[PDB]
DNA sequence: AACAGC
DNA sequence: AACAGC
């Protein structure tokens, strides 16, 4: 389908770039998981993270780099933490890098593969990911990560189970 | 100070048709709407209020009542092999302290939402053991925090620890621990 | 009105 | 006193 190409219309529409170079292009997530969550993608798609090897490494470098340069310039005073990853299974093509504040606040957070996206192993981080572009020269996914996003609900500051979206969101206000 | 109905405890376990057990000091009925094949109450003759109450004086009557429990589960579910827990609930609903004797198959069709569940598989549900040391060492029993809270975590299976995400789900999965 | 978009 | 039946 044709919305899965929304990320590579959208940051090519100058009214969406955040950033620009050379190299990335970052825009805002249009449904936001969060009160800050930003969108990183290359002007040199990568299909999957299947198909990064050796070559992409310095790529994968600044597309972090410049991630954590948007939350200074458009996020510096603020006190809120940010994650920086990769969804192992995504949706929409072209491999993107995820911004995102760890207040998870935002009416966009819907259902449980929403949080869990976030908030297990599904998650992989980018740390993670160039380092193992940077041994290994490639990117291991770990099998299982369609169960991860059936996961009961589990807060990510405290560790406790909740049972529903909306009881998620109250107990988030306590941290 | 809540309705009549509240008091069925005390006008079932002075029916003698309901008595599974009596003796001078506690009497023993079936709960009414069971949560497993095998579920009683005991309650002493002389009431106690709430376990806030519970004071030194009621320890040993809380040590009779653990033991006419043990006694019960072999004179009626011997035979069974199925395994029991004795214990009270934190916040209980029916007047008149009781303890609990439940077997641990939790098959019944009693047992219908999770408030059911937690009541009887979190700390919602207070060891008898655990009580009689609390009014040993401490002379009370201390309930803890947020126990209404404890009513609302997901379901998890007793045996397996494993996680169910609805009723219908869990009383399928018990079944593979009959 | 219908529909491909390289 | 509980409790259908109105
Ligand atoms: N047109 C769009 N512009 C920006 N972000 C989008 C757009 N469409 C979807 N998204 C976001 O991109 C992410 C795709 O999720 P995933 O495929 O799991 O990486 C979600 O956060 C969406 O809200
Ligand atoms: N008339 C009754 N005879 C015997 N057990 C009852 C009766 N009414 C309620 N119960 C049980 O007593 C318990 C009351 O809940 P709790 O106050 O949490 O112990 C539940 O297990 C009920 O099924
Ligand atoms: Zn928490
Ligand atoms: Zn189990």
């Amino acid at each position: 389908g044709h919305w899965s190409q929304g990320l590579k219309i959208s940051m090519q529409d100058p009214k969406m770039q955040v950033y620009k170079d050379e190299q990335v292009v970052v825009i805002k997530d249009k449904y936001p998981k969060a009160r800050y969550h930003w969108l990183v993608l290359p002007w040199t798609s990568i299909s999957s993270l299947k198909a990064v090897a050796r070559e992409h490494l310095e790529l994968l470098k600044h597309m972090h780099t410049v991630g954590e340069k948007v939350i200074v310039d458009f996020a510096g005073s603020s006190k809120l933490r940010f994650r920086l990853g990769y969804h192992a299974i995504p949706s929409m093509s072209h491999v993107h890098l995820h911004v995102i504040s760890q207040d998870f606040d935002s009416p966009c957070l819907k259902n449980k593969k929403h949080w869990n996206s976030f908030n297990t192993e599904y998650f992989l981080e980018s740390q993670a990911v160039i380092e193992m572009v940077q041994e290994a020269g490639r990117v291991t996914v770990r099998d299982g990560m369609p169960e991860l996003l059936k996961l009961p609900l589990r807060c990510h500051e405290c560790q406790q189970l909740l049972p529903s979206i909306p009881q998620l969101k109250e107990h988030l206000r306590k941290h």
